[PDB]
This record gives structure tokens, sequence and C-alpha cells, in this order.
């Protein structure tokens, strides 16, 4: 996250870490007792499963911290959907091997509705370990980012990835998604926050609204961040852990 602040331990508890072979390369959402949301783009089908892991309920993540716990997966589903990059679909269901157990610092985010609408304007939140600045890393210990971000239709992105738009670089925001940030630069997502939450504030509680699809663009003027909604794939979701549940 560039241009943002450090949140305060504990204040976005289903915000997790996931690595490959020991590596952060992805955020995602808790959303239940066994199941993480996150982006298909995170996770290549060449890739082993048993090479990831999964951090809940950390703030630092180089710091200690007995609150915080690492999982492996017991299944990675992207979408069917999703193809190559930049295609519908960019959204993945992470079962971990046993389900975890909640405390203040590791509670899932609630899912919208199919039908949920999220308004033109809102301020929701987007946090990540990524870049805090192009190419450049966020520096140890890790503290989670947070960055203020009001909602952008996916025709005013468009319209904004069009301007100064390279052959070499190609994006379209598809209708399973939103943008979220500014047309000026300097605050956004970075390499490293993709698969992670944009929380969004609805009557006193707060909604996974969207999962980081493109989080790249990294502060450059007419990027903002484009998400996966979530609201496209609620049915798909309600199906998937209904069929898997675990015995109580
Ligand atoms: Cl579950
Ligand atoms: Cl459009």
């Amino acid at each position: 996250i560039t241009g943002g602040s450090s949140a305060v331990a504990g204040q976005w508890p289903w915000q997790v870490s996931i690595t490959y072979e020991g590596v952060h390369v992805c955020g995602g959402s808790l959303v239940s007792e066994q199941w993480v949301l996150s982006a298909a783009h995170c996770f290549p089908s060449e890739h082993h499963k048993e090479a990831y892991e999964v951090k809940l309920g950390a703030h630092q993540l180089d710091s200690y911290s007995e609150d915080a716990k690492v999982s492996t997966l017991k299944d990675i589903i992207p979408h069917p959907s999703y193809l190559q990059e930049g295609s519908q679909g960019d959204i993945a269901l992470l079962q971990l091997s046993r389900p975890i157990t909640f405390s203040r610092y590791i509670r899932p985010i609630s899912l919208p509705a199919a039908n949920a609408s999220f308004p033109n304007g809102l301020h929701c939140t987007v946090t990540g370990w990524g870049h805090v600045a192009p190419s450049v890393s966020l520096l140890t210990p890790k503290p989670l980012q947070q960055l203020e971000v009001p909602l952008i239709s996916r025709e005013t992105c468009n319209a904004l990835y069009n301007i100064d738009a390279k052959p070499e670089e190609p994006h379209f925001v598809q209708e399973d998604m939103v943008c979220a940030g500014y047309v000026e630069g300097g605050k956004d997502a970075c390499q490293g926050d993709s698969g992670g939450p944009l929380s969004c504030p609805v009557e006193g509680l707060w909604y996974l609204t969207g999962i980081v699809s493109w989080g790249d663009a990294c502060g450059a003027r007419n990027r903002p961040g484009v998400y996966t909604l979530a609201s496209s794939y609620a049915s798909w979701i309600q199906s998937k852990v209904t069929e898997l549940q675990l015995v109580p």
C-alpha cells in the first residue's frame, strides 16, 4: 500500500498473508472457520498446494505474536470461469488444512449478498503488506498498511485506464469488477497487496466488497485499484461453503 498509514494491531482481523515457499505473495480475507478468499491470479495451477501458507492474526509480519496463527491449505479453488490474467472470475477459495479458532485478532469478514450494492464514492479501505512505493518493499517489521479509497465505477475506471494506455500493458475492468482510489497519483495498492480485502462500511458493519484483482499500479495517476466484486460470487461461495462444511 502506497500513501496509506499503519493500521493498529487487530483492526482488520480478517486480513491474512499468503506465502509461497515462505515468501509473502498475496493478501486474503478470512470468511469462515476453514475458508479464505483471495484472488485466482495468486494461484497458478503449476504451483504445489503444499508450498503455500496462510498467516492469520498478524499485524507486523516479522514480529513474533502469540496471537498470530499459521496454516497450510487442504485445497485451492479458483473460480472455474477464471482464464488468463485480466479475465473475469479472479477469485479463489482457499480451504485451510484444519479449521481455525476465532479470536479478537482472527475474525471473518461478512460477505455481501449477490444483490448488495455499494455506491460510487463510498469510502472503503484496502489493506496489505505489499510495496509502500513502486518497486519498494515494506520494511521490517512490516506493519499492516491501510488506505481509505472511494469506490469508482467500472465505467469511469475503464476510461481512466485508457488515458496514456500502453499496448504492452492491456487492462479492462470486467463486469464482475469495481475500482477504488484516486484520479491523481500517490494513493493505492501495490505489488503484494493483491488478493487482499476492500472492506466497506455499511450500516455499522463491514463487508468484503472487493478482492484486489489488479493492485500493481501503486499510485500511478489514472490507475485506481481494480477489484473483483464479492457480490458476483455470493452464490458460488455459499454453495462451496455449505457442501464442504465440517463437523462442529
Ligand atoms: Cl466453514
Ligand atoms: Cl466500460
